[PDB]
């Protein structure tokens, strides 16, 4: 599913996720436009050979089972299709769980180089919420 940008905001509301661990909705908004450009099917292998699935781009590395990442965790405990859904419910907990690791939203390489310190409340402008 491809969302729109503020039905994505209104699903993370309603999913817990506005000022989760400080981070308001425009931040997770922005997160998602550059990860995936608001697109759950979103899939990209990395160079280690993990792959980063969904609208913010969790990586099997750490988070989820893809049974194909050598060595990794899977600490949000779910194989990583679930965060291909259309329902964006397992993408929002596992994104709770990685938000909270220690480094906020650094954990999102694109967050940190496109999102942060900007006017991220533009992303829900015009919104209603
Ligand atoms: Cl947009
Ligand atoms: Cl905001
Ligand atoms: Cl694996
Ligand atoms: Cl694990
Ligand atoms: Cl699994
Ligand atoms: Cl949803
Ligand atoms: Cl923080
Ligand atoms: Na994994």
């Amino acid at each position: 599913k491809v969302f729109g940008r503020c039905e994505l905001a209104a699903a993370m509301k309603r999913h817990g996720l506005d000022n989760y661990r400080g981070y308001s909705l425009g931040n997770w908004v922005c997160a998602a436009k550059f990860e995936s450009n608001f697109n759950t099917q979103a899939t990209n292998r990395n160079t280690d050979g993990s792959t980063d699935y969904g609208i913010l781009q969790i990586n099997s590395r750490w988070w989820c089972n893809d049974g194909r990442t050598p060595g990794s965790r899977n600490l949000c405990n779910i194989p990583c299709s679930a965060l291909l859904s259309s329902d964006i419910t397992a993408s929002v907990n596992c994104a709770k769980k990685i938000v909270s690791d220690g480094n906020g939203m650094n954990a999102w390489v694109a967050w940190r180089n496109r999102c942060k310190g900007t006017d991220v409340q533009a992303w829900i402008r015009g919104c209603r919420l």
